[PDB]
């Protein structure tokens, strides 16, 4: 999770959060329980040109899921998502623990966004 990063989304602002909560809830789309299991991670990164296997997708939900459900909710989603737009590699020393898949941000905000960011 890097409670960090879980300060940095308490530093964010409801605005900055509010793209994300909505980006959270479009990226499970149709999920029973609302929290984005690796198949609406798949459906995102398919929606963003990545072909992944749940394998990959558990572990980029592994990055954060703090329940251990195997599924992110938003709060998870929103660490790793001002963990990707602070640094996914600006500057940092970082080793890769496991499928690196990571669309920047705003990019795959893109592809849930349309479902939000119009409509007026
Ligand atoms: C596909 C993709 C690209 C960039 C960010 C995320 N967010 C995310 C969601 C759940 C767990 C970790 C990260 C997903």
């Amino acid at each position: 999770m890097d409670d960090i990063y879980k300060a940095a989304v308490e530093q964010l602002t409801e605005e900055q959060k509010n793209e994300f909560k909505a980006a959270f809830d479009i990226f499970v789309l149709g999920a029973e329980d609302g929290s984005i299991s690796t198949k609406e991670l798949g459906k995102v990164m398919r929606m963003l040109g990545q072909n992944p296997t749940p394998e990959e997708l558990q572990e980029m939900i592994d990055e954060v899921d703090e329940d251990g459900s195997g599924t992110v909710d938003f709060d998870e989603f929103l660490v790793m998502m001002v963990r990707s737009m602070k640094d996914d590699s600006k500057g940092k020393f970082k080793r890769p623990t496991l499928r690196r898949v990571r669309i920047s941000a705003d990019a795959m905000m893109q592809a849930l966004l349309g479902a939000r960011a119009k409509g007026h």
